[PDB]
């Protein structure tokens, strides 16, 4: 199956998922001088005070923290969005080196990692229905650069050793995703897709201008995870990012001037 190696990586995905060559694929390069300020964009509404995290999981492509989405507890609204989006999970994409790892780029600049907070539109009832809809999902993307540590990330870092290999998971309650957010909610937004299979074109992307900073020790912790399952040849989980895809007939809008 698909992965990120020479023989199963992003250049191969279109064979199993032909939408990979579609009209609204993600990620993209965010060209900051071509993004147009839109004063009709509302401020983004991030309500995470009642978030209930459940589990943390190595799924062989990344690591994922899953939340209770059976109620409106951690929801995303406003910005470019209509209606209510519940937080289902967050995961990251990162590099083998600090100069690469993010999926979106900013004037071709790659960041060391990128956080995806994944939300689905409550009008569609469940995430499986939502992925079948052009406005089904809203993913909040946050870039990570290497510098000072992010204290709010450390509880995540600390448990990765218990989910080293694909298929392992741990109980992971009371994690507060507000500790992963930068100061500013200024954002870029464009219509796009999941950046892993099935690459469905269902996502309103909301990408924050301001990165968070993480420490070299924190990012190294990511790089010690494995793509493989245990008892199998060790392949470090690094460079699990899709490169930028053709923008085609899309305009990226900025919420800030
Ligand atoms: N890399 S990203 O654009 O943040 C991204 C990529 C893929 C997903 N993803 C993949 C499968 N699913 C999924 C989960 C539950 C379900 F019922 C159906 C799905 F397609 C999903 O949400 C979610 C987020
Ligand atoms: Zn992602």
């Amino acid at each position: 199956h698909w992965g990120y190696g020479k023989h199963n990586g992003p250049e191969h995905w279109h064979k199993d998922f032909p939408i990979a060559k579609g009209e609204r694929q993600s990620p993209v390069d965010i060209d900051t001088h071509t993004a147009k300020y839109d004063p009709s964009l509302k401020p983004l509404s991030v309500s995470y005070d009642q978030a209930t995290s459940l589990r943390i999981l190595n799924n062989g492509h990344s690591f994922q923290v899953t939340f209770d989405d059976s109620q409106d507890k951690a929801v995303l609204k406003g910005g470019p969005l209509d209606g209510t989006y519940r937080l289902l999970q967050f995961h990251f994409h990162w590099g083998s080196l600090d100069g690469q790892g993010s999926e979106h780029t900013v004037d071709k600049k790659k960041y060391a990692a990128e956080l995806h907070l994944v939300h689905w539109n409550t009008k569609y009832g469940d995430v499986g229905k939502a992925v079948q809809q052009p406005d089904g999902l809203a993913v909040l993307g946050i870039f990570l650069k290497v510098g000072s540590a992010k204290p709010g990330l450390q509880k995540v870092v600390d448990v990765l050793d218990s989910i080293k290999t694909e298929g392992k998971s741990a109980d992971f309650t009371n994690f507060d995703p507000r500790g992963l957010l930068p100061e500013s909610l200024d954002y870029w937004t464009y219509p796009g897709s999941l950046t892993t299979p099935p690459l469905a074109e269902c996502v309103t992307w909301i990408v924050l201008k301001e990165p968070i900073s993480v420490s070299s020790e924190q990012v190294l912790k990511f790089r010690k995870l494995n793509f493989n399952g245990e008892g199998e040849p060790e392949e470090l989980m690094v460079d699990n990012w899709r490169p930028a895809q053709p923008l085609k007939n899309r305009q990226i809008k900025a919420s800030f001037k």
